[PDB]
C-alpha cells in the first residue's frame, strides 16, 4: 500500500528514498507504482519540449515550461541545455576545439571532479567506427579522451548480469544476477525482467559502487531511471543536481539509455533502422556536455561513455528444438535463448537424470548450433558456475543462434511468423558481443587508444577516480593505470609465503621400490662436471626467464633444476605446482626413443615417501601419465633422460594425453617458429568444487587408484614471448606478449565432436575455446608469476590480465 496522497511539490527527483506507504518522488517511483498523486505535474514538465529559440530568449519565468530560457535560468539550475547557444552566443561543446585538461578547472566548493557514468545498453563496439559519422558528440569523447577499440563484458551477455557486473567489480557468479532470468533453490523463488521479485534485495550480492560511495561519505545520485522518464528529463536532472549546494550534491551520476538494444532486437545490429537511434544517442550526449559547458563543469567532469554487451543478428529460423533430442522433454524446464540452462521439471521427479540428457544432447547432428556442458567443465575463462542460481547443464549456443524446448515456444498465432532480428547473451570473446569504453575528463589521459580490457576492471578505477576504497572484488587493481592521468594506484606484489627447498642427491636408487623401470644404465670426467652444474641451476637464467612464481599459500616444495626445464615440485600434491622451459626457434623436435618409451626414473633429490609410483598406473586401468617438460623437445639425447624422471610425471586420461601430446610435440614448435622463441610455464590444476580458486589437500574428488596421487581437473601452460618479435624470447628488451589456457582435464573427448580425427584438425580448436588469462591460472594455483622482469608493475598487471581471444578482425 501507498498513501499516493502525500505531494512532491519541491521533492523532485529527491536523492533520498522514503519507506512505504509515504509516496515517493525519486527517479523510481514510477517502477514502483509508488508516486505521488502530482509527480507528473511537478516533476515530469514536458511544455514547450527541450530547446530554447530565439523568442524565447530573455522571457518572464514560466514555471510550467519543461526548461528555461529567462535570464534567471543559469542561478536556478533549470536552463535548457542549449540556451547559451542559443541566446548568448555560445558555441556547442561538439564545436569547440579539442584541449587537454591537464588539470580539473572546476567552480570553488567542488571537493572532488564529479564522475558521471553514461551506460548504453547494447552498444556493440564496432558502433563506434561505423556509426562515427552520424555521432559526433560521441566521436569527439572518443578521439579526445581515453578509449579502448572494445571493451569485454562478463558471461552471458545479457543486461543485468553486465550492468551489476560494472557496478560491482564482480563476476555474476559472484555478484549472483546470472542471467536476466533466474530461479533460486534455497529461498524457492524466481527473478525475471518484468515484475516485482527483481526489487528484493536478496538477490543483489557484493557491494555496489553506489553503496560504496555512500559509506565513504561521497555523496551519490539516484542511479536509476522509470523507463517512461524521457531522456532529455534524465539529463536535465542531472544538472540540476549538479547545481545543488556542496554539501547536499552528489559526486557521483548515472544516466542509462534503453537504446541502441531496444531498436537492435527488433532490426539487427546493422539493419538501416539502426542510425536513427545512434543519432539520438548522440543529440543526448550533446546535451549533457552543453549542459556542463553552462555550468562551467565540462573541464571538470569525468565522464564514462561505456555498454554493457553487444547485438548478434538472430532470427526465429535459427533456433534448435531441444524436442528433436530428448524424448522426455516434458520433464525438464529449459531458460532458452542465446544460452541454455536445463533442470528437472519436478524434484519429485526421480527418473531425471543429468548424465542421459547431456549424452542425447551431444554432437548428435552434423551441424549441431549448441554444446552441452556440466557447468564444472565449461571454460574457466567465462567464471561461470559457482552459483546455486546456475543450473548444472548448460547449453552454449554458436553466434546467430537460439536454443528452445519446443517449436510453440517461439512461434504464435494465427501466422507463427517472428519478428526479432538481433539478441545477444552468447560467449563474451564473441565479436559481436563486444562492447564500448571511453573516458574522458581531467583524470583520464589525454587522445590516448588503450588496449581492449574487461569489463569487471571498471568498478576499481571508478573507485579510483572518487578516492574510494573499493570492496573485494574480481578486478585486477591497478592492471588500468594506464588509462589514467593521476589517482593510479600502486600496488606492490604480494609477499611469498612458502620457501622452497635446494635439494641435492640424497637418495640411492635402491630406496625407491616404486614399480617402474627404465633402460638407462648406459656407461667422463670432462661432461660429469657440466651434468652436475645443470643440476644446480647453470641453465636456469634461459628457462626461467621472469624469476620463479612465487607460492602464495603455506606448503612445502623443492625447486629442481635440469638442462633443459626448471621445476617447483610439491611433496603434499606429488608433482610440479610449475614446469619452466624456453624453446628457442631454433630448437628441433625428436621423438621418444624406443627404448624409453614406457621409462619412468626415480629422482634422488626427492624422497620415495614423496614420490609417485608405477603400480599405481598399471593398476588404474582409467589413468595414464604425461610429463610436463616434454621429452620431444630435449636439448640432447642425454637430457632427454631428466624428461622422464617421476618428478616430471602427472597423471592424464587416455583421451586427454591425446590433446596434451600433441601441444607438446607439434604446437609449442610451431609457437616458437612464430614467436620467435617461447618460455612455457605448464601445471596442474584442482578445483573440484569449480569455485575459480586452488582447492586444498581435503577438497580433492579423485586419486590415481591405490594411491595418494591426487588428479588434476586441469592443466594450465602459459606461453610468453617478446612482443617485439624480433627479439627472441630470451633476450627481449621490452614489453612481453602472453598465450594461456587452462585445458579440462576429461576422460573422454565428447567436448570435441571431430575428434575421431587427426589432431590437427582439433586440437588446437579445443585450446582456443579454452583460452585463459594469467590471472585465472594465479586463482586456480595460488602462484604469482612474472616477479622479475624489467617491466613496470602496473604493465605486469596489465599483461596478467590479457586474454588472447583468437576472434578476427
Ligand atoms: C571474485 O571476488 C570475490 C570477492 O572477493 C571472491 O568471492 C569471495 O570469496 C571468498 C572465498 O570463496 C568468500 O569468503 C567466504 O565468506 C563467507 C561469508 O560470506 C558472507 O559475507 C560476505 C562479506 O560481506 C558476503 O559478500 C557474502 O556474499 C555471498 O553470499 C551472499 C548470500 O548468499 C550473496 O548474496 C552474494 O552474492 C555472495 O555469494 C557468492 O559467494 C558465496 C560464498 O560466500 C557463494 O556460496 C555463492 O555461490 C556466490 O558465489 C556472504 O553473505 C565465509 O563464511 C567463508 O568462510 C568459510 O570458509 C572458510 C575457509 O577459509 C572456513 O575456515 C570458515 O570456517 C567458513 O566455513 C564454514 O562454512 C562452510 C560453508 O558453509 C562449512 O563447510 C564449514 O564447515 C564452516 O562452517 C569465506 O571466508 C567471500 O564471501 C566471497 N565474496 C563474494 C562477494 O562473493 C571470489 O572468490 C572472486 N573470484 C575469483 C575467481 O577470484
Ligand atoms: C543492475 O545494475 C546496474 C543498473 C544500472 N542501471 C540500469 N539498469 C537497467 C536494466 C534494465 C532496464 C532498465 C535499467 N535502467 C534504467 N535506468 N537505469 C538502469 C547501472 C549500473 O551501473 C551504472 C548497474
Ligand atoms: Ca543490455
Ligand atoms: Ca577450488
Ligand atoms: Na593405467
Ligand atoms: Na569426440
Ligand atoms: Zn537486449
Amino acid at each position: 500500500w501507498t498513501a499516493t496522497s502525500g505531494s512532491c511539490k519541491g521533492r523532485c527527483f529527491e536523492l533520498q528514498e522514503v519507506g512505504p506507504p509515504d509516496c515517493r518522488c525519486d527517479n523510481l517511483c514510477k517502477s514502483y507504482s509508488s508516486c505521488c498523486h502530482d509527480f507528473d505535474e511537478l516533476c515530469l514538465k514536458t511544455a514547450r519540449g527541450w530547446e530554447c529559440t530565439k523568442d524565447r530568449c530573455g522571457e518572464v519565468r514560466n514555471e510550467e515550461n519543461a526548461c528555461h530560457c529567462s535570464e534567471d535560468c543559469l542561478s536556478r539550475g533549470d536552463c535548457c541545455t542549449n540556451y547559451q547557444v542559443v541566446c548568448k552566443g555560445e558555441s556547442h561543446w561538439v564545436d569547440d576545439d579539442c584541449e587537454e585538461i591537464k588539470v580539473p578547472e572546476c567552480p570553488a566548493g567542488f571537493v572532488r571532479p564529479p564522475l558521471i557514468i553514461f551506460s548504453v545498453d547494447g552498444f556493440r563496439a564496432s558502433y563506434m567506427k561505423k556509426g562515427s559519422k552520424v555521432m559526433p558528440n560521441i566521436e569527439k569523447l572518443r578521439s579526445c579522451g581515453t578509449h579502448a577499440p572494445y571493451m569485454r563484458p562478463v558471461y552471458p551477455t545479457k543486461t543485468f548480469p553486465n550492468l551489476y557486473t560494472l557496478a560491482t567489480g564482480l563476476y555474476p557468479e559472484s555478484h549472483g544476477i546470472v542471467g536476466n532470468s533466474m530461479y533460486d533453490p534455497v529461498f524457492d523463488a524466481s527473478f525475471h525482467l518484468r515484475g516485482r521479485e527483481k526489487f528484493n534485495h536478496r538477490w543483489w550480492g557484493g557491494q555496489p559502487l553506489w553503496i560504496t560511495a555512500t559509506k565513504q561519505g561521497v555523496r551519490a545520485g539516484t542511479f536509476f531511471w522509470s523507463v517512461s522518464i524521457p531522456h532529455e528529463r534524465r539529463i536535465l536532472t542531472i544538472l540540476q543536481w549538479l547545481s545543488l549546494p556542496d554539501n547536499e550534491r552528489p559526486s557521483v551520476y548515472a544516466f542509462y539509455s534503453e537504446q541502441p538494444d531496444f531498436s537492435g532486437h527488433k532490426y539487427g545490429p546493422f539493419g538501416p533502422e539502426m542510425t536513427n537511434p545512434l543519432r539520438e544517442i548522440d543529440k543526448t550526449v550533446g546535451q549533457l556536455m552543453d549542459g556542463l559547458k553552462q555550468l562551467r563543469l565540462h573541464r571538470c567532469v569525468n565522464v564514462i561513455f561505456v555498454g554493457d554487451h553487444g547485438m548478434e543478428d538472430v532470427t526465429c529460423d535459427r533456433t534448435e528444438f531441444l524436442s528433436n533430442y530428448l524424448t522426455n522433454v516434458d520433464d525438464i524446464t529449459l531458460v532458452p535463448g542465446t544460452l541454455g540452462r536445463i533442470r528437472a521439471k519436478s524434484i519429485n521427479n526421480s527418473k531425471y537424470d543429468p548424465k542421459t540428457i547431456i549424452a542425447a544432447l551431444t554432437c548428435k547432428k552434423p551441424d549441431q548450433h549448441f554444446k552441452p556442458y556440466m557447468k564444472q567443465h565449461l571454460p574457466k575463462r567465462l567464471h561461470y558456475a559457482n552459483n546455486r542460481r546456475i543450473e548444472d547443464i548448460h547449453l552454449l549456443v554458436d553466434r546467430r543462434w537460439h536454443v528452445a524446448r519446443k517449436p510453440l515456444d517461439v512461434y504464435k498465432k494465427p501466422s507463427g511468423k517472428c519478428f526479432f532480428q538481433g539478441d545477444h547473451g552468447f560467449d563474451n570473446k564473441v565479436n559481436s558481443m563486444q562492447t564500448v569504453f571511453v573516458g574522458y575528463g581531467p583524470t583520464f589521459k589525454y587522445r590516448t587508444k588503450v588496449p581492449p580490457f574487461e569489463n569487471i576492471e571498471l568498478y576499481n578505477v571508478m573507485c579510483d577516480l572518487l578516492g574510494l576504497k573499493p570492496a573485494p572484488n574480481n578486478g585486477t587493481h591497478g592492471s588500468l593505470n594506464h588509462l589514467l592521468r593521476t589517482n593510479t594506484f600502486r600496488p606492490t606484489m604480494p609477499d611469498e609465503v612458502s620457501r622452497p627447498n635446494y635439494p641435492g642427491i640424497m637418495y640411492l636408487q635402491s630406496e625407491f621400490d616404486l614399480g617402474c623401470t627404465c633402460d638407462d644404465k648406459v656407461e667422463n670426467k670432462l661432461e660429469e662436471l657440466n651434468k652436475r652444474l645443470h643440476t644446480k641451476g647453470s641453465t636456469k637464467e634461459r628457462h626461467l626467464l621472469y624469476g620463479r612464481p612465487a607460492v602464495l599459500y603455506r606448503t612445502s616444495y623443492d625447486i629442481l633444476y635440469h638442462t633443459d626445464f626448471e621445476s617447483g615440485y610439491s611433496e603434499i600434491f606429488l608433482m610440479p605446482l610449475w614446469t619452466s622451459y624456453t624453446i628457442s626457434k631454433q630448437a628441433e623436435v625428436s621423438s621418444i626413443p624406443e627404448h624409453l618409451t614406457n621409462c619412468v626414473r626415480p629422482d634422488v633429490r626427492v624422497s620415495p615417501g614423496f614420490s609417485q609410483n608405477c603400480l599405481a598406473y598399471k593398476n588404474d586401468k582409467q589413468m595414464s601419465y604425461g610429463f610436463l617438460f616434454p621429452p620431444y623437445l630435449s636439448s640432447s639425447p642425454e637430457a632427454k633422460y631428466d624428461a622422464f624422471l617421476v618428478t616430471n610425471m602427472v597423471p592424464m586420461y587416455p583421451a586427454f594425453k591425446r590433446v596434451w601430446a600433441y601441444f607438446q610435440r607439434v604446437l609449442v614448435k610451431k609457437y616458437a617458429s612464430e614467436r620467435n622463441g617461447v618460455n612455457v610455464i605448464s601445471g596442474p590444476i584442482f578445483d573440484y568444487n569449480y569455485d575459480g580458486l586452488r582447492d586444498t589437500e581435503d577438497e580433492i574428488k579423485q586419486y590415481v587408484e591405490g594411491s595418494s596421487i591426487p588428479v588434476p581437473t586441469h592443466y594450465y601452460s602459459i606461453i610468453t614471448s617478446c612482443l617485439d618479435f624480433t627479439q627472441p624470447a630470451d633476450k627481449c628488451d621490452g614489453p612481453l606478449s602472453v598465450s594461456s589456457f587452462i585445458l579440462p582435464h576429461r576422460p573422454d573427448n565428447d567436448e570435441s565432436c571431430n575428434s575421431s580425427e587427426d589432431e590437427s584438425k582439433w586440437v588446437e580448436e579445443l585450446m582456443k575455446m579454452h583460452t585463459a588469462r594469467v590471472r585465472d591460472i594465479e586463482h586456480l594455483t595460488g602462484l604469482d608469476f612474472y616477479r622479475k622482469t624489467s617491466r613496470s608493475y602496473s604493465e605486469i598487471l596489465t599483461l596478467k590480465t590479457y586474454l588472447h581471444t583468437y576472434e578476427s578482425e
